[PDB]
């Protein structure tokens, strides 16, 4: 309402910020709360005025644009000086990995396990239809909050978190076991490519967070999914779900099911499930 007015710009004295979040595997996200709503925050800050302030911004800008139940919310931006804040929502769970690890399965069962998948794939189907394509779909990007709500986010992570997850390729830093056979090849994201990261993450839900080709070196893995070798189907895992996993990581990227195709194929798996588990509950 007046010249400078930017609807989405705050004051950085509008948060209280407390302690990082992550442990430094997440980089600079820190819990703040907002202190007029009495509401707590998540806040990722960029301290210095470097050429990461581009692809700062480029995220600020992204995330502006796209709004869903299942893609963390941003509240608010501080992108006028240094230190830039991106404000979002507090997912009060953290990171579906590690939730799924520690987890109780009697609370986190085999309805949960397909409502996850229904939340993540609703969120991806938004994606797709905005063509953002995310390039890292893991569980470690996905976040939980109270009744097993999810929503995908992304943590630039390649170059924070260390171990085997992330490692040299192209030069850059890939998470090998995630990535499509096009694009360690031939460098090639697409929105399928993302479909290939989803079956690799129903993996990791179906598994409670199991690390994806269990004792395979990651020097071994493309020439083993070029011979057509795929994970085998966990214990436990329902068929019609290893067959959507079987799906996404069909070899030709157009063969894969579109996001759309895969969240229904999930939503009525899911009310089939509900239907059972609430029968189940009834029942004393
Ligand atoms: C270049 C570029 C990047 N992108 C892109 C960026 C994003 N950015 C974020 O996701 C994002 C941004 C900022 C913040 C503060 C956060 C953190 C949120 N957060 C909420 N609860 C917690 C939390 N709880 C634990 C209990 C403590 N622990 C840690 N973090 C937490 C997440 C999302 C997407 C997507 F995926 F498309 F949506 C795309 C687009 N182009």
């Amino acid at each position: 309402g007046s010249p400078n007015y930017d609807k989405w710009e705050m004051e950085r004295t509008d948060i209280t910020m407390k302690h990082k979040l992550g442990g430094g595997q997440y980089g600079e996200v820190y819990e703040g709360v907002w202190k007029k709503y009495s509401l707590t925050v998540a806040v990722k800050t960029l301290k210095e005025d470097t050429m990461e302030v581009e692809e700062f911004l480029k995220e600020a800008a992204v995330m502006k644009e796209i709004k869903h139940p299942n893609l963390v919310q941003l509240l608010g931006v501080c992108t006028r000086e240094p230190p830039f804040y991106i404000i979002t929502e507090f997912m009060t769970y953290g990171n579906l990995l590690d939730y799924l690890r520690e987890c109780n399965r009697q609370e986190v069962s085999a309805v949960v396990l397909l409502y996850m998948a229904t939340q993540i794939s609703s969120a991806m189907e938004y994606l797709e239809k905005k063509n953002f394509i995310h390039r890292d779909l893991a569980a470690r990007n996905c976040l939980v909050g109270e009744n097993h709500l999810v929503k995908v986010a992304d943590f630039g992570l390649s170059r924070l978190m260390t171990g085997d997850t992330y490692t040299a390729h192209a030069g850059a830093k890939f998470p090998i076991k995630w990535t499509a056979p096009e694009s360690l090849a031939y460098n090639k994201f697409s929105i399928k490519s993302d479909v290939w990261a989803f079956g690799v993450l129903l993996w990791e839900i179906a598994t409670y967070g199991m690390s994806p080709y269990p004792g395979i070196d990651l020097s071994q893995v493309y020439e083993l999914l070029e011979k057509d070798y795929r994970m085998e189907r966990p214990e436990g895992c329902p068929e019609k779900v290893y067959e959507l996993m079987r799906a996404c990581w069909q070899w030709n990227p157009s063969d894969r099911p579109s996001f759309a195709e895969i969240h229904q194929a999930f939503e009525t798996m899911f009310q089939e499930s509900s239907i059972s588990d609430e029968v189940e509950k009834e029942l004393g």
